């Protein structure tokens, strides 16, 4: 089991960490969602589906910088929604193919009422997402850590 990003940055068998740079809607009004769809940027696969089934959770998701201070968050994992920053490990998604499958994570971030002006700074860390991989074969329990950075400023109109 291993993962890679849309630009080819990979985390190999056994886990590790990688940076993911995301383009963000540049203007987001109070009452609207900023959507960060990581399923278009993080992809994973099973290296031995003949014999092994892999299990993958979002173990936790943390918010940083402007996202922590200026937004109210929800994470959708494989079709179900949870608080973000997270309060529990998600259900498992099965990975059972050698063909890449997106990691089905999307953040929905809506401005808090105090938000205004440059709410996320270009280049800043906005989230850390921990993908936890186990299987039905051995005792493997690996973390794939995704550090999410903003490619651009996000302005909340005042
Ligand atoms: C012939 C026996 C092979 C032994 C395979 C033991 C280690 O397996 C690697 C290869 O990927 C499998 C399937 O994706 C993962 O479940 C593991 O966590 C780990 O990434």
């Amino acid at each position: 089991f291993a993962c890679k990003t849309a630009n080819g940055t990979a985390i190999p068998i056994g886990g590790g960490s990688a940076n993911v740079y995301v383009n963000l809607a540049p203007v987001v009004n109070v009452g609207q969602n900023l959507v960060v769809d990581l399923s278009t940027q993080i992809f994973c696969h099973n290296d031995y589906p003949e014999t092994i089934t892999d299990y993958v959770t979002l173990q936790r998701g943390s918010a940083y910088g402007g996202v922590l201070s200026n937004f109210s968050g929800t994470v959708k994992y494989s079709g179900s929604s949870y608080p973000f920053p997270t309060t529990s490990e998600t259900p498992r998604v099965v990975y059972n193919s050698r063909t890449d499958k997106p990691w089905p994570v999307a953040l929905y971030l809506t401005p808090v009422s105090s938000a205004g002006g440059v709410a996320i700074k270009a280049g800043s860390l906005i989230a850390v997402l921990i993908l936890r991989q186990t299987n039905n074969y051995n005792s493997d329990d690996f973390q794939f850590v995704w550090n999410i950075y903003a490619n651009n400023d996000v302005v909340v109109p005042t």
